[PDB]
This record gives structure tokens, C-alpha cells and sequence, in this order.
DNA sequence: CACACATTAGCATATGC
DNA sequence: GCATATGCTAATGTGTG
């Protein structure tokens, strides 16, 4: 409910206390990666301040940036201190729409890419398939 | 675990100060 | 040139067999 408007609040006093502070927001990301070791990218941080991320990750990311905002202020200089492979695998596409593994590997030997990338990129190509 | 589908978060490049 | 906003899609995660 006004969870909403409070999250709101919050992230109008970040981008101040941010903007304030001198940190850009990969800079953000690093100390958050530096304090707690979940580094973020600053796509996240854009989308946070600017209010675009989904509720249930607003909610996620707000503890996180509410310590960080609580904490950096005592001391910072501490602190301070491919198209043709796509276009292979739509051809291997139209005609063995879920492969086996044993195939999988042979795919992945053949355009160099890593077994977990290639699955998971066969997943969501299925998944984006399946939308429509 | 793993995968069926939903969420999530980082990349390449597009804009902007 | 560095720093923000977008489109887009790897990657995980919920939930599960």
C-alpha cells in the first residue's frame, strides 16, 4: 500500500544523498560489492532511482542501500582504498527444438561456448518460443 | 537437481551533462 | 569522455517431479 510512496521517499533521499556524496553509480555498485559482496551493476542503481525495478525488488534492494547510506558517512578514503553464433544456433533451431545433452555438447565444442551458457540460452530460447 | 515458467539483473548501445 | 537511461536478453529463482 503506501509501502509505494515510502519506497518513493527513500529513493529521492538516496539519489540526494548520493548526488551529494560524489559516487557515481558503478561506484555505488562497488562499495556494495566492497560491503557486502554482492556487487551490483549500475543498470540496477539507474533503475532503483529512477523507480523502474519490479516491487518485489524494491523491496530487496531497499535494506542493502539503507545500510549502505547509514554507514559510508562516518570515513570514504578507507573505504575508497555474437550475431554469427546466434544465427548458428536459430538454424540448428527449426528442426530438433529440444536436444538432448549428448547433442549439446558436440553444439558447444562446435561454437566455443561454455555447456551452462549454452543450456541456459537453449532454455530461454525455448521460453521465448513458448511466449507466443 | 532440474526444469516449467516467472522474476531479475547485467550487457551493448543509445542519450545526455 | 564520463556518466546516466534504454532494449534486450543470460541467469537465477520459485516450484516441482
Amino acid at each position: 500500500k503506501a509501502l509505494q510512496k515510502e519506497l518513493e521517499q527513500f529513493a529521492k533521499l538516496l539519489k540526494q544523498k548520493r548526488i551529494t556524496l560524489g559516487y557515481t553509480q558503478a561506484d555505488v555498485g562497488l562499495t556494495l560489492g566492497v560491503l557486502f559482496g554482492k556487487v551490483f551493476s549500475q543498470t540496477t542503481i539507474c533503475r532503483f532511482e529512477a523507480l523502474q525495478l519490479s516491487f518485489k525488488n524494491m523491496c530487496k534492494l531497499r535494506p542493502l542501500l539503507q545500510k549502505w547510506v547509514e554507514e559510508a558517512d562516518n570515513n570514504e578514503n578507507l573505504q575508497e582504498i555474437e550475431n554469427r553464433v546466434r544465427g548458428n544456433l536459430e538454424n540448428l533451431f527449426l528442426q530438433c527444438p529440444k536436444p538432448t545433452l549428448q547433442q549439446i555438447s558436440h553444439i558447444a565444442q562446435q561454437l566455443g561456448l561454455e555447456k551452462d551458457v549454452v543450456r541456459v540460452w537453449f532454455c530461454n530460447r525455448r521460453q521465448k518460443g513458448k511466449r507466443s
